[PDB]
């Protein structure tokens, strides 16, 4: 599959592309403002994420921080990145199908809209001002809104139990962004798209 990424910000970002163990396509890039990167996914991909990482410092070898998705101190990463991160979230050729999402259950950075570049079903986006809103006690110092499971290490916030239900927090997240996941058990806002899509995301869509 094909996933065009655009960084329609007024900044930089440093997108971001991973299956938790290994890189998508290179795994990371530079997007100055205006600037779209297009990467090829393995069909049969299962989990892999892409969100875009801020105020990166990033040396010659490719080795430094971001203030938020640092995955590691690397530019290309391998690995899932720090919250907090919105998240555009796909698993390919599922029988037939891929399913793609926008979840905030990792806190929320930057705006995103997540939608296919080929025919037969519909994208998602959440690009409400979440940061500006975000609750005092989920702020992160670093820039971005933190989900409450990073802040406060509860079974209830994380779902550990495999039960929870929605709380104040999540119901920010899910007042500001209804078409994105809140906590980990929410009334799933996945998209059933063809097998072998394509895809653009765009950060900052609006």
């Amino acid at each position: 599959a094909t996933f065009e990424i655009v960084n329609r910000c007024s900044y930089t970002v440093w997108a971001a592309a991973s299956k938790g163990d290994a890189a998508l396509d290179a795994g990371g890039r530079q997007l100055n403002s205006g600037e779209s990167w297009t990467i090829n996914v393995e069909p049969g991909t299962n989990g892999g994420k892409i969100w875009a990482r801020t105020d990166c410092y990033f040396d010659d070898s490719g080795s430094g921080i971001c203030k938020t998705g640092d995955c590691g101190g690397l530019l290309r990463c391998k690995r899932f990145g720090r919250p907090p991160t919105t998240l555009a979230e796909f698993s390919l050729n599922q029988y037939g199908k891929d399913y793609i999402d926008i979840s905030n259950i990792k806190g929320f950075n930057v705006p995103m809209n997540f939608s296919p570049t080929t025919r037969g079903c519909r994208g998602v986006r959440c690009a409400a001002d979440i940061v500006g809103q975000c609750p005092a006690k989920l702020k992160a110092p670093g820039g971005g809104c933190n989900d409450a499971c990073t802040v406060f290490q509860t079974s209830e916030y994380c779902c550990t139990t495999g039960k929870c239900g929605p709380t104040e927090y999540s119901r920010f997240f899910k007042r500001l962004c209804p078409d994105a996941f809140s906590y980990v058990l929410d009334k799933p806002t996945t998209v059933t798209c063809p097998g072998s899509s394509n895809y653009r995301v765009t950060f900052c869509p609006t």
